[PDB]
């Protein structure tokens, strides 16, 4: 998938993935728990 926007399907931290219940920022897609 180009867009990252998974979670419970591969969450591949590598440079294209948004781990469970995520959400991504300026250059990241992760939970808000680590950027809010």
């Amino acid at each position: 998938e180009l867009p990252k926007l998974p979670d419970d399907k591969v969450l591949i931290r590598s440079r294209s993935n948004c781990p469970k219940g995520k959400v991504w920022n300026g250059f990241d897609c992760k939970s808000p728990f680590a950027f809010s």
